[PDB]
């Protein structure tokens, strides 16, 4: 977990809320993420700003967390479309900025273990509470992304060179 704890380093956090499974497993499958105008003009700011942007991937009634990710990019609009199933009132045109992820932990973890751990850049409700985009202030961040189950598939010696 030496390597893990290093690319937390000094990092920043964001809740992704995802309506669907689908989504959540096209973007395992191909590193890219997508989100509202709102959240994708944060991402974007936050990626400038600190050593690793890290995103924490919840689908809406699962009880879980599906895993996190590094971002690599800011987002970027002209590309093949991604098939993203789309929710009510989510437009392909709202979705149209397309990050690249690299995959730290696709393992998942059930809201019951994360029950210990509040945000305080959100009133101090539990983590597993939150917007789609909500930061998570640092140190329960960090805190959280370690609890979930190693996922030993994952090599982070290139995440690293990255920083
Ligand atoms: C690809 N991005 C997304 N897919 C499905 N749902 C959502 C929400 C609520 N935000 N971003 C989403």
């Amino acid at each position: 977990t030496s390597k893990l704890k290093y690319v937390l380093q000094d990092a920043r956090f964001f809740l992704i809320k995802s309506n669907n499974h689908e989504n959540v497993s096209l973007a395992k499958a191909k590193g890219v993420w997508s989100t509202l105008p709102v959240n994708e003009k944060k991402l974007n700011l936050a990626f400038r700003s600190a050593r690793s942007v890290i995103l924490i991937f919840s689908v809406r009634e699962s009880g879980k967390f599906q895993g996190f990710a590094r971002l690599s990019s800011e987002s970027h609009h002209g590309g093949s479309p991604i098939h993203w199933v789309l929710p009510a009132g989510m437009s392909a045109k709202m979705l149209g900025g397309v990050f690249k992820i690299d995959w730290i932990c696709r393992r998942e973890l059930p809201f019951t273990k994360s029950a210990h751990l509040t945000n305080p850049w959100n009133e101090h409700k539990p983590v597993k509470i939150g917007r789609d985009g909500q930061e998570i202030e640092l140190e329960c961040g960090t805190q959280l992304c370690l609890l979930f189950p190693p996922d030993e598939s994952i090599d982070l010696y290139q995440v690293i060179h990255k920083m």
